């Protein structure tokens, strides 16, 4: 190692504190991902993990940081022989990086259940000798920073985490694993993967984070969780303050999720002077259509989520129709596994929840109700027509009867004479899917053809024998 000037404002004894500490390293030029990393994990283990004798903030000590780096940097140093990797041209090559990834993942506990809460920093790391999948994927980074191999960057997906490196930071390589089961392809590019047109790697429109949408990252990474029903208000205060910071310093402009992030945390607790939380979902939205290519999930999952929560049906809806219209353009590959559990809750418990309470509110007498918006009924087919969308051509089917099931219910939540009003143009709608045209037919009779309908969404051939 630490500079002097990183150390002067240890010791850090109150949330603003740290935030200062965050605002120093990132007006320098390169802030210190190790530094950092060790402070959030110090602050959350004993603000979530063990609060033992807290009584208001848990004092951050240099003597206590400074050793935990001196651990990181040692075991790295030590383990990392750099004159083996001679730098070609100030970039670093595969083989160095593959070295990093080994030693850390080396370092790993032979055994522990990988989706804990509190193992994504560098301070888990070095107590404990655990990290999570995308926390190894950071931990490389910031152990390639400690080298001086400025050239190492953290890529990330909406569901997975690798590394950039090497001439015009133009390679790619996997440094952790992925899910559950999977095959890991440690050292190898993500070229098959971009190729095949999966979600996993966004079909190369992933996050090639600079040294601050690392920061941001680790920021997005606090886990204020202290058990299942209780959130420690010091970590949301926390992670809130520095998530302004990064935003207030443009380094939320490429970070959809962290625009969604922030925004989630200005629903539960609102930063007077702030924009609201539309707003920002929103500007993540135009930060996915401006960098990304308009090819993210979760910026309107997140909208459609604020939506929800509030009982806005037909913002919802035309949320979720939205995210769909960006899955259509996917092939639904091996690993894309938690997007389909996402779209499938949505289809088969959310939506039918929404349209059950907005029912009975309806009997009720309610006035505006979507389900007597036709614009409405409009939104809910163009979520099923991009979901279908995505099925074509995909090496793996989407849609099966139990889908169809929740389908028929939520069509039959609309009157007939509201399902009529949309005119389906080959409110209008155009349909993408072959398998919502050959619906059309069967979405505005009075009483819906439930088995007509399951045998379009399924494909199924066939009805009973006997
Ligand atoms: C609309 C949702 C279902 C609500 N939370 C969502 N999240 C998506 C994942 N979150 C994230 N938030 C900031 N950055 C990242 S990077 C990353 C991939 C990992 F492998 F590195 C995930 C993620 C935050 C939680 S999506």
């Amino acid at each position: 190692g630490l500079k002097a000037a990183q150390k002067t404002l240890f010791p850090l004894r109150s949330i603003d504190d740290v935030v200062r500490l965050f605002a120093a390293e990132l007006g320098r030029e390169e802030p210190d991902l190790v530094l950092l990393s060790l402070v959030l994990g110090f602050v959350e283990h004993f603000l979530a993990v063990n609060r033992v004798g807290l009584t208001y903030f848990p004092v951050a000590d240099l003597s206590i940081i400074a050793a935990l780096y001196a651990r990181f940097t040692a075991q790295i140093r030590g383990a990392v022989d750099l004159s083996l990797y001679p730098r070609e041209g100030g970039v670093s090559s595969r083989e160095l990086v593959k070295k990093v990834s080994d030693v850390i993942w080396n370092s790993l506990s032979r055994s522990y259940f990988k989706d804990r809460a509190h193992i994504q920093s560098l301070f888990s790391f070095i107590t404990g000798t655990k990290l999570d999948s995308s926390g190894v994927a950071f931990a490389v980074v910031g152990a390639c920073q400690a080298l001086g191999l400025r050239d190492v960057h953290l890529a990330l997906s909406e569901d997975h985490a690798w590394v950039v490196f090497g001439p015009n930071g133009e390679q790619t390589a996997e440094v952790t694993w992925h899910g559950k089961g999977n095959e890991d392809r440690r050292g190898q590019t993500v070229n098959a993967g971009v190729a095949e047109r999966s979600w996993l790697y966004l079909k190369g429109s992933y996050m090639r984070c600079d040294r601050k949408m690392e920061v941001a990252f680790m920021v997005c990474a606090i886990n204020p969780s202290i058990d299942l029903h209780t959130d420690s208000l010091e970590l949301l205060q926390l992670q809130q303050k520095l998530l302004w910071l990064l935003y207030d310093l443009g380094h939320l402009e490429r970070y959809p999720m962290a625009l969604g992030n922030l925004a989630d945390l200005e629903e539960l607790e609102p930063t007077p002077g702030r924009p609201d939380p539309l707003t920002l979902y929103h500007k993540g939205i135009a930060s996915a259509k401006t960098y990304y290519r308009d090819e993210h999930i979760y910026p309107y999952m997140y909208l459609a989520g604020y939506h929800c929560r509030n009982r806005n049906v037909r913002e919802a809806l035309q949320a979720w129709a939205d995210t769909a219209t960006v899955i259509q353009d996917y092939n639904y590959c091996r690993e894309d596994e938690e997007i389909y559990k996402e779209f499938f809750e949505v289809a088969n418990d959310v939506i039918p929840n929404l349209l059950k309470e907005a029912a009975s509110l309806l009997e009720a007498g309610s006035q505006g109700s979507a389900l007597q918006d036709p614009e409405c009924f409009a939104h809910l087919l163009r979520f099923y027509d991009g979901i279908c969308k995505w099925e074509e051509g995909s090496p793996t089917p989407v849609l099966h009867v139990g889908w169809a099931t929740f389908l028929v219910q939520s069509l039959g939540r609309f009157e007939g004479q509201v399902r009529q009003k949309v005119r389906i143009v080959s409110p209008v709608l155009t349909f993408q899917s072959e398998k919502m045209k050959g619906m059309k037919e069967l979405l505005v009779a009075t009483k819906i053809n439930s088995s007509a309908i399951k045998l379009q969404l399924t494909a199924q051939s066939q009805v009973q024998m006997k």
